[PDB]
This record gives structure tokens, sequence and C-alpha cells, in this order.
């Protein structure tokens, strides 16, 4: 039960841990969103990366 | 009657004892409070730490 306890503290340090990766508003580990894209050309062709749910 | 008063003198420490486990009058100890919320967040998201009464 000790083992269980702490396994279960373990894994609510992570989902928080997780929820908190934010950057003004945005964030690409979280998984609310597919994906991010940011500008790679004047043209306004993004620089596309996606997002790795952590 | 010796031990009997050995384990009276003994039960009377340990109340005392765990009435005196306080941080500025605040304690998670002697079970005064169902939980002490903390902060994880800047948006005031808590940290919940239930009480054990010991």
């Amino acid at each position: 039960n000790a083992l269980k306890s702490d396994f279960d503290s373990l894994r609510d340090q992570i989902e928080k841990a997780a929820t908190n990766a934010k950057f003004n508003g945005v964030s690409i580990a979280d998984g609310s969103t597919t994906k991010l894209t940011f500008l790679a050309n004047s043209d306004g062709s993004g620089f596309t990366v996606n997002a790795k749910t952590i």
C-alpha cells in the first residue's frame, strides 16, 4: 500500500508537470493542439512542427 | 502498578507531543483541518495535501 501511494503521487506529479508546460497560452507538449506552425519565409510559408504530447 | 503508571505517563506525553506539532499555528499532524492546499501555478492551481491525524 505504501508503494501504491508513492506510485500515485508520482503519477499526479507527472500530470501536473505536463499540464503546466505552457508558453504564452500555447503548448506543444500538453496535447491542446495537433501542431504548431511558425513563420519561415517572408512569403508566409510556415515552419511545420508536430505536437508531441507528453 | 508501576508498569501501568509508566504506560499512563507515556500516554499523556504522547498526547501532548501530538498537540505541540504546529508551524506558525498551522498544522497537518493534529487534524485540525482536513487538508492544506498549496500554490502550483500563476493561475492559483492548488497542491492538495490531505491531513493525516497522528
